[PDB]
């Protein structure tokens, strides 16, 4: 493959052939890239619409350059629960709240992510506010997991920089495609999780490539634009298992939540979200609590779904008995300050 031809391709509005969206990538990961190459394709992926086979070589390649955890530290039930952002709404931090829970039910949860991208404050700012050690190594990560029962592998931990990348970022000052991938390249990777889309197109994509993977996924849009499932309205999900995408339109209606505003799940800064989750995690009980129970249940849904007979019902059913449990026992507050004292304890 060459620049030429794959830019050129690009500028002529068709889809790349098979292996150049990985040459590219790669050619920009081991630094033979100049900056006007790096800028045009990333600028020209974010503006076609996505494919499969094209996602999977960007993000193949990713998680190649990427570190792993140590040999046999991730347990075969490893679940993310995470999004892509990018969804324009500014709320409470989700994702991060459904996986201390989801974690506290007892599925082993290996998120990645890093500080926020447009947002008040992302996952990691968030969790930075509560005391947990955002910036372990694979090491302590897989110890965190293993003693925890939750790990957090930091984006600018584990996945390398790349030639003229602080250049470019600012240069262009918009996200591209390359920022969208992260749930295609989590270090650690769980064959299981929730996952959230602002970009209903990217979703379904990513579907795919996860179907390929054997993963066991729930992708995830609300029909609000949520990267999140909502309780302000019908989500899309494509459910993923045994290699096939299954997707469906969900209420979370049918299990007896009430509809909320998208208002009464908006979140704030680092500290604003910080105390958001002291207060759900607290038995704190309204539209925000019911959005995290639900996105939570979805991941144990996700879990679920790594057995073959599994029913998706009764997963949900067990899904939102677990999750809820999990905050009214108090076992998600204690899992919270057991991560606090463990990355204090180094
Ligand atoms: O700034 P934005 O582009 O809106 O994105 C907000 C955050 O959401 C994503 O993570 P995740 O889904 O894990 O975070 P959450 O806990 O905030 O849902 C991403 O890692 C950002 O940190
Ligand atoms: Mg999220
Ligand atoms: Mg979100």
């Amino acid at each position: 493959p060459s620049w030429p031809q794959i830019l050129g391709r690009l500028t002529d509005n068709r889809d790349l052939a098979r292996g150049q969206a990985a040459w590219a990538m790669d050619q920009i990961m081991t630094g033979n890239a100049r900056p006007a190459q790096i800028a045009a394709f990333a600028v020209a992926m974010t503006m076609k619409a996505p494919t499969a086979d094209e996602v999977g070589e960007l993000a193949g390649v990713m998680l190649s350059h990427a570190h792993p955890l140590p040999a046999d530290t991730v347990p075969d039930d490893a679940v993310d629960v995470v999004g892509t952002g990018g969804d324009g709404v500014n709320t409470v931090n989700l994702s991060t709240m459904a996986a201390i829970v989801v974690a506290a039910a007892g599925v082993p949860v290996v998120k990645h992510g890093n500080r926020a991208a447009s947002s008040l404050s992302g996952g990691a700012d968030t969790l930075e506010a509560l005391g947990v050690r955002i910036d372990l190594g694979p090491d302590l990560v897989a110890r965190s997991l293993a003693e925890v029962g939750i790990g957090f592998c930091f984006a600018p931990r584990f996945h390398p920089s790349y030639r003229h990348a602080a250049a470019v970022r600012r240069e262009i000052g918009v996200p591209t495609v390359f920022n969208l991938l992260g749930p295609l390249t989590n270090p650690a990777r769980p064959r299981a999780g929730l996952i959230g889309c602002a970009f209903a197109d990217l979703a379904e994509v990513m579907a795919g490539v996860f179907a390929a993977r054997r993963s066991s996924v729930l992708v995830v849009h609300g029909d609000d634009g949520l990267d999140e499932l909502t309780t302000t309205t019908t989500s899309t999900i494509w459910r993923v298992a045994a290699g096939s995408v299954d997707k469906l339109t969900f209420d979370p209606a049918g299990f007896g939540f009430a509809r909320a505003q998208l208002d009464q799940l908006a979140g704030g800064d680092a500290q604003a979200n910080a105390a958001a989750v002291r207060a759900v995690l607290g038995g704190a009980r309204g539209p925000v609590r019911d959005a995290v129970v639900l996105n939570a249940a979805g991941a144990i849904v996700a879990h679920a779904g790594l057995s073959s007979r599994a029913e998706w019902l009764p997963a949900w059913e067990e899904g939102l008995r677990r999750a809820s449990a999990a905050i009214d026992t108090g076992a998600a507050e204690q899992l919270l300050a057991r991560w606090v004292r463990f990355g204090r304890q180094i």
